[PDB]
Formats: structure tokens, sequence, C-alpha cells
């Protein structure tokens, strides 16, 4: 049903459980894949076979992220399509980190066709880079049948296209939903838990539905600083899969380009529960 409508974003927090060395986001995890994995002649047919294949399971991925966009064309669309644009590549070439269920079966059919041997990576890789603007042409089409010509500058193609490893993307894409989930369960703590001025006690020390308040955002970002950690060790990892090493970029970096106003000190109070707003609202002593 992936293919057939897409979750709220946030509906499903990051999944760090099922492969315990990474957090996999809900939008991956609903990545149409149908005509991917529902795939004799010369490879180079099988390869042209696959192309228009992964157009089908693209142009049906962008028509149901602007659907999930409500129709705004907004960042919150742009950003969907680089995400899963991203992921598609990955999973072309064979570097994505889900692996599981029915990515494991389209990981099957695309070693079928390009083989195993010494050279396959690289040529999965060419056939992507090659590919890609197609790929996003396809994704963009649902975009293009409703505004023709000027769905060239709804988003930007050179930076969808642009390859990142996918846990850079990824951490991107956490980043953006914890922006947005943090106001909203720090306005659950002020409703529940706010203090006139002149107040003797904070309610958190004797008012139930404030401790549950405080409670409740616990549990949220204690799943959002093990996301984090989950995320960086992968980062970590990743990183140390490359033959060379880049003499540094840590997942703050990549945090600091992709978020308006972001400060890894201040983040790492908040997830770590000592920041000023956390401390006045939950802590008693």
């Amino acid at each position: 049903k992936n293919c057939n409508y897409k979750r709220k974003r946030r509906e499903r927090d990051w999944d760090c459980n099922t492969k315990k060395d990474v957090c996999i986001p809900d939008r991956r995890y609903q990545l149409c894949m149908k005509e991917l994995t529902n795939l004799h002649r010369d490879i180079t047919f099988r390869k042209l076979y696959l192309k228009r294949k992964l157009i089908y399971d693209a142009a049906v991925e962008g028509d149901l992220l602007l659907k999930l966009n409500n129709y705004r064309y907004n960042k919150d669309f742009c950003k969907d399509i680089r995400w899963s644009l991203g992921d598609f590549g990955d999973i072309i070439m064979g570097t994505d980190m889900e692996g599981i269920g029915y990515s494991k079966v389209v990981e099957n059919n695309l070693r079928s066709i390009f083989g195993t041997a010494s050279t396959a990576a690289t040529s999965r890789t060419s056939w992507w880079n090659e590919s890609k603007a197609q790929i996003w042409t396809a994704m963009m089409y649902s975009v293009k049948k409703r505004l023709k010509g000027n769905f060239i500058w709804i988003c930007k193609l050179n930076v969808a296209v642009n390859i990142e490893p996918q846990i850079y993307r990824w951490i991107r894409e956490w980043g953006r939903d914890y922006v947005s989930e943090l106001p909203t369960e720090v306005q659950k703590l002020k409703e529940k838990c706010d203090g006139k001025i002149n107040y003797t006690d904070k309610k958190v020390c004797k008012v139930p539905p404030c401790q549950n308040a405080c409670k409740s955002y616990d549990q949220w970002i204690t799943r959002k600083k093990n996301q984090w950690d989950v995320l960086s060790n992968k980062f970590i990892s990743v990183k140390n899969a490359e033959k060379v090493q880049t003499a540094i970029v840590t997942p703050y970096d990549i945090l600091k380009q992709e978020l308006d106003e972001f400060n890894e000190v201040a983040f790492e109070n908040e997830i770590n529960k000592r920041d000023g707003a956390y401390i006045e609202l939950c802590v008693c002593s």
C-alpha cells in the first residue's frame, strides 16, 4: 500500500530496533519499488528494461509525495523528492542501508542484471549517474503535469541529483524532523507545566498531569537521543568504509548545513535533558 498512499510525516518515528546499526525513516520504508520488485536478452536490453521500471516507481513515488504534501509544492515536498530520489540511487548502486524484505528482493534482481563481479559496483554507479536526471524528471512528472514548463524551478534538479552517502541524507532528514518535533513537544510541556510568575513550587513537584507531561517528554527525547547516537555511530562506520579518509566532517556539520538556526551546544543540552527550558518545567529541585 506504500505505492498507494503515504502515512503522515512523523506518524511513525524513526526505527532503530529493526536493523540495530541504523535508524530507518518511515519514508524509506514506504519507498515505492513495485516495478523494481517485479523484475533472456542481452544485458543491455535488461538495463533498459530496468530504467523504465525505475521510471514507473519514481513517478508514483513523486505523485504520492505531492499528495502527502497536499499539493503545496513547498520546501517539505522538495526535500522529500531529494530524499526519495537519493534512496532510489542507493538501491540502484547497492549502498542502501535498509536491505530488508522486498529491498532484499530488489537487490537480488539488480544483481541478476549487473552481476556481482569486481566491476559491478562501479558500472552500477555509472548507470545511476547516467540515469538519475531522468529519474528526477520521472519523480517530478506529477508536478510537470500540473505546472508544465514551470515545473523546472519548483525544486532544484542539481541539488537533488548531487550524490551524497545515504547516512548523510538521512541525518539531514532526521534533523528536519527533530526541529519540527521539538517545539511541538515543548508546547505540551509548557501547557501542562508552565507556572505563574509568583509560584512557590514548580507544578512538576506535585501536579500529576505536569509530571505525566514530563514523563512523556522524557520518552520522546530519549528516542531522539537514541536515534542521534545510532545515526552518528553509523556515520562513523560508513566513513571508515571509505578506503581513503578525508582529512574532518561530523554529523553536527551536516546538521549545521541543513538546518536554519542550528546550535550544537543547545542541541546537545536538549537531547541530554539539561537545557534551561526542560529544567524549568520538569526538574523539581
